[PDB]
């Protein structure tokens, strides 16, 4: 059947953020989350209507949809708390769940206009615990165009403007099992700001077609 | 050749199958002032002069390659990267590869691999890891120029940086940085190996 949160019946998100910690979080420790998931049916949204979103050739969303599997697919939608003027850790930290023992590779393309602009690829073995297996991608520090394009994003005199700016900004990841190339888990990333007062929030839906 | 005596490249090769080899190489040397080439890799962290400055100095290697982008009768295939190391001593190793457009970071690829005991010696076979798509992409177009001059230009902005430590230690063992011109399917794929020194 169908799914209730971001994640297959071969491996589910656990955990993932962005975050800043002060360069004073050393004396009191505290961080800033730009964005954050922790884990009735999902909604769902056709996949068709963001493939302008992302690249459209290799590795694009219309020609993995095509490789599958079709469960596969999730889209996140953020409203990122950009309210938090430098010289901090920015780090990005992921947890997945498995009942198998795999090797993963995990690639995240972060895109403007639909035009991939940077790209990470790790990989993460797994880590047997208690009776499944854990894979851990904590505090990989976030790429320093991330970083810069946050910094400006934050200046602009209007949340309307930073909306307008990020209407054109997306990241794709994409997780594979990198011994046979299968596709377990492939999610989109669309944002908006958060107001201010409010914190990060997000709504995760299926991508169908 | 590219090598300290702590771990050594053996094989080294980019390549399509539908085998096409782009780049290979297998396995004194000229020198080259790194300054030269600061500007062809990012000042940021992980940046070519930040690395340096840390050292150790001979570590550090520039690979020339004129590459062969002359396959097919052609999409579709296999896009592939092997590479294989060897030490005496028994490591786990952190591969970074970089791939930079007019010096800005646009690929990171990081991998592990433990060594392997054959004889007598630690092997370390990174073998058949699929080619990232940015750059089968790249490949695909760079292909279409008509003229060889002109994948020429377009290469002159186009470099990788390859990061090898050891992963329990954080030590350096080798950065290479690699750049990029074409061959003549006649001549053949090419490679000249230089030292970075300071
Ligand atoms: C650093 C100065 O600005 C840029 O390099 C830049 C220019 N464009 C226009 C989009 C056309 C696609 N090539 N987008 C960006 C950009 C946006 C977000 C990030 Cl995180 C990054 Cl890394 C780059
Ligand atoms: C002119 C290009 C010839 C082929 C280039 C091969 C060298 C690329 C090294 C591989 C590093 C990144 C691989 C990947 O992540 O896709
Ligand atoms: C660089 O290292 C690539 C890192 C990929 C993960 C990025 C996750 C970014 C989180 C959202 C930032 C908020 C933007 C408004």
């Amino acid at each position: 059947w169908q799914a209730r949160g971001l994640g297959t019946a071969r491996l589910q998100l656990v955990e993932f953020s962005a975050f800043v910690e002060p360069p004073d979080a050393v004396d009191s420790y505290q961080r800033h989350l730009f964005v954050h998931i922790s884990q009735p049916p999902l909604e769902s949204v056709d996949v068709r209507q963001i493939y302008d979103k992302f690249p459209e050739k290799k590795g694009g969303l219309r020609e993995l949809y095509d490789r599958g599997p079709p469960h596969a697919f999730f889209l996140v939608k953020f409203w990122a708390d950009l309210n938090w003027s430098s010289g901090g850790f920015y780090g990005v930290s992921s947890q997945y769940e498995s009942l198998e023992h795999m090797t993963l590779t995990c690639s995240s393309k972060v895109c403007s206009f639909g035009k991939q602009v940077v790209e990470k690829v790790e990989t993460e073995r797994a880590q047997l615990e208690d009776g499944r297996f854990v894979y851990r991608l904590l505090r990989s520090p976030m790429c320093e165009y991330l970083v810069n394009f946050l910094h400006k994003l934050r200046q602009l005199p209007e949340r309307y403007m930073m909306n307008s700016v990020l209407e054109n900004f997306t990241i794709l990841q994409v997780v594979t099992n990198r011994d046979t190339q299968e596709l377990l888990l492939c999610t989109a990333y669309v944002f908006e700001v958060s107001t201010s007062e409010r914190g990060a929030q997000h709504h995760i839906y299926r991508l169908v077609r």
